[PDB]
């Protein structure tokens, strides 16, 4: 039932402004990232931080292009570390709002529901992208200047010792799957207009959207993924799972707020976690 229709020809546009959307929005995508950890770049190494010297020598070297304030250097190298995670999460949740407008149908929703899918979508999104710059040895940070390596993110104290290793996991396997970014400008959209987040207004709307999304999704995997035909149905459970993995994250944050009092978490995402 492929076949060559005026549907099949609007999904396949719908697939390009997203992807063209996704690439405007989205400074590091996984292509310059694959390059990057694969040496296959023309561009300067990243700094690689292994070890206690190396994060040290890295706060240096890389132009982090971000200020943290002499009562946040003066914390210890574990929430130096969680902070920084902390403020790219805040910048990712600004481009992937950003990229979210451009989806067709999406800022024509009430501006509520937009809020509430962005609310409850984000970390889902920034979890699928963070595997874009994972491998089984380590990370990409401030867009690819610098590589944290996934050993030494397990050496940092308890517990901030654990709140990486799960997105690591998440991520070997999901990169396996070989996507790429035209596959993934659409898997992210899908998952934004999730019509069964708590308190939407207006639920039929959301659900057409997606529902079109969904169909464009399926056609641009079997169109790019000729050695599967499995790849669709993966990335359904791939979607549940993101799920359980901001449960088990959101958790996480709740023993860090209650075992670490001192601490700082940002305000923006104590908003967010409220009701997840
Ligand atoms: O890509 C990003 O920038 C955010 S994503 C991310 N992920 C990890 Cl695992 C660490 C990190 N920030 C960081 C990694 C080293 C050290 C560190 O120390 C505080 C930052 C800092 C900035 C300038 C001078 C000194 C310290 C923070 N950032």
């Amino acid at each position: 039932s492929m076949q060559l229709n005026p549907e099949s020809a609007d999904l396949r546009a719908l697939a390009k402004h997203l992807y063209d959307s996704y690439i405007k929005s989205f400074p590091l995508t996984k292509a310059k990232a694959r390059a990057i950890l694969t040496g296959k770049t023309t561009d300067k190494s990243p700094f690689v931080i292994y070890d206690m010297n190396s994060l040290m020598m890295g706060e240096d070297k890389i132009k982090f292009k971000h200020i943290t304030p002499l009562q946040e250097q003066s914390k210890e190298v574990a929430i130096r570390i969680f902070q920084g995670c902390q403020f790219r999460s805040v910048e990712a949740v600004q481009e992937i709002t950003e990229y979210a407008k451009s989806i067709p149908g999406f800022v024509n929703l009430d501006l509520n529901d937009q809020v509430t899918l962005l609310k409850y979508g984000v970390h889902e999104i920034i979890y699928t992208m963070l595997a874009s710059l994972m491998n089984k040895d380590g990370v990409l940070i401030s867009e690819g200047q610098g590589f944290m390596t996934r050993e030494f993110l397990k050496s940092l104290r308890k517990p901030f010792g654990d709140f990486m290793e799960p997105k690591f996991e998440f991520a070997v396997k999901f990169n396996a799957l070989e996507l790429d970014d035209s596959d993934l400008a659409i898997f992210i959209a899908v998952i934004i207009l999730s019509g069964d987040r708590p308190g939407l207004l207006n639920v039929k709307p959301i659900e057409d959207i997606q529902d079109n999304l969904l169909q464009a999704l399926e056609l641009q995997l079997k169109l790019n993924h000729p050695e599967s035909s499995q790849l669709f149905a993966k990335l359904l459970q791939k979607m549940t799972d993101l799920r359980q993995i901001v449960t088990e994250h959101v958790q996480l944050l709740q023993v860090i707020k209650k075992t670490e009092t001192d601490m700082s978490l940002h305000p923006l995402l104590q908003e967010i976690y409220k009701d997840l």
